[PDB]
């Protein structure tokens, strides 16, 4: 037993990081069969980065202005394209080690695994999530850029996210692999404020789910409540309103638990209105909601990756 | 910039796992060079488990009743011996992945990787660390025996943990890579209770100045402190004494944030005894003990490994 937040083994990504540099800006690239993706940003100064003309500086760059690096081996860059935000650079050889893969676009509330990198050189794997506001809160210094997000169902890695921007609140900001931003944010050293970062209230039940299996259970209570009553609560924490969906989503860990998703309900109305007293779950002070229910399912089930 | 608990990328240890089966057990093994480690409770019934005489049971077994598997693939066992709580299977083939490594026994407060399997396979990656009392709070599920805790520098793999047992209140222990338990516990289904699980506090004061550097420094104030004032507040509060050699560890994190050791110090003494009143530091509403100063410096600094 135990419950731990938990990354995807990140041996199958490491095989696709390499580094890409472009005159004086090193960043990272994720390298899928005869493509390298990166962010377009690769191409700016400093100075570029605000008010940058992408397709204009663009035009200045040839092919032999994309410096690719795997490990201590040089790669040769053959064609380069502009999609969205990010750069395509295709290159002569396949990656041998590519992995069945995937892109998608995930939706606020899912979580990932990040495998931070520098230099092409993976540092560390960690777990997080896509917040209400389209930011992540991650762990991104100077040179992680091109850093990938990613989930892994048996042997097939969903790529889910590419590292572009820190906010000047220290907020994350990032591409799908299409190059499209989650959210509004934009590729450009300007004002860009984050909206409210409420909290994933399913992904909180489902963690209160996860407690109760693992022994926490000094929070459940005699009450029960109705999706309108709690949305009442959650509208004044902040808390993302919950739906029938949702409901619905929690049915498997509803029936393991023998507790009625509405019950667990009143027991988080309860603790947002009570607060801990003190108190700790699962070894947090906090009421956790980068879980999700189907996080919660695999770890307490002990699901594996070939 | 941000913090992030953060694992080791774990490729280079997902390429040593293997699946164990003695009998109707199956486990987990490590496969480095010519040799396969694994708990040797893999030899047990749940029955056996209840007063083992492992000497006495391992006579019943012979090199072809240890089924070693590796992906798809079987290997040929050609001996088998007892080291303390582990065996040593060896095989005919070496693992053609085996990393550059090291055996290592690591002491309490220290922090490691786990890459936690079911039957040979990796399902996820965490970070935790070596409690004072000898335990680990990790997540292990029935079959994740086995798994092993880790630690990189640059292309090096120093192992440093092997799961074996989880006591009756779900916390953890195992061994080193020699089979020597960390702290009293046993290999034996019987009353094992755990010490007092106190607070690692040089890990505290390195996440403190974590904090200040990804600048969540509300906390800060204007008193300072001595050892000895701070040690009698850690022992009324369960934290482990300060020692000037810990001091030391912390001084080149003083040193980058002109805050001395026993400011910070002073900081936490304040926080022990007035709370957070609802505040929250790198999005925790506990004091953070599990990273050690080496890990602050490290993900503050960007270090990678290949
Ligand atoms: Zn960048
Ligand atoms: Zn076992």
């Amino acid at each position: 037993s135990g419950f731990r937040k938990m990354a995807f083994p990140s041996g199958k990504v490491e095989g696709c990081m390499v580094q890409v540099t472009c005159g004086t800006t090193t960043l990272n690239g994720l390298w899928l069969d005869d493509v390298v993706y990166c962010p377009r940003h690769v191409i700016c100064t400093s100075e570029d980065m605000l008010n940058p003309n992408y397709e204009d500086l663009l035009i200045r760059k040839s092919n032999h202005n994309f410096l690719v690096q795997a490990g201590n081996v040089q790669l040769r860059v053959i064609g380069h394209s502009m999609q969205n935000c990010v750069l395509k650079l295709k290159v002569d050889t396949a990656n041998p080690k590519t992995p069945k893969y995937k892109f998608v676009r995930i939706q606020p509330g899912q979580t990932f695994s990040v495998l931070a990198c520098y230099n092409g050189s993976p540092s560390g794997v960690y777990q997080c999530a896509m917040r209400p506001n389209f930011t992540i809160k991650g762990s991104f210094l100077n040179g992680s850029c091109g850093s990938v997000g990613f989930n892994i169902d048996y042997d097939c890695v969903s790529f889910c996210y590419m590292h572009h921007m820190e906010l000047p609140t220290g907020v994350h900001a990032g591409t799908d692999l299409e190059g499209n931003f989650y959210g509004p944010f934009v590729d450009r050293q300007t004002a860009q404020a984050a909206g409210t970062d409420t909290t994933i209230t399913v992904n909180v039940l489902a963690w209160l789910y996860a407690a109760v299996i693992n022994g926490d259970r000094w929070f459940l209570n005699r009450f029960t409540t109705t999706l309108n009553d709690f949305n009442l609560v959650a509208m004044k924490y902040n808390y993302e309103p919950l739906t029938q969906d949702h409901v619905d989503i929690l049915g498997p860990l509803s029936a393991q638990t023998g507790i009625a998703v509405l019950d667990m309900c009143a027991s988080l109305k309860e603790l947002l209105q009570n607060g801990m007293n003190g108190r700790t779950i699962l070894g947090s002070a906090l009421l956790e909601d980068e879980f999700t229910p189907f996080d919660v399912v695999r770890q307490c089930s002990g699901v594996t990756f070939q």
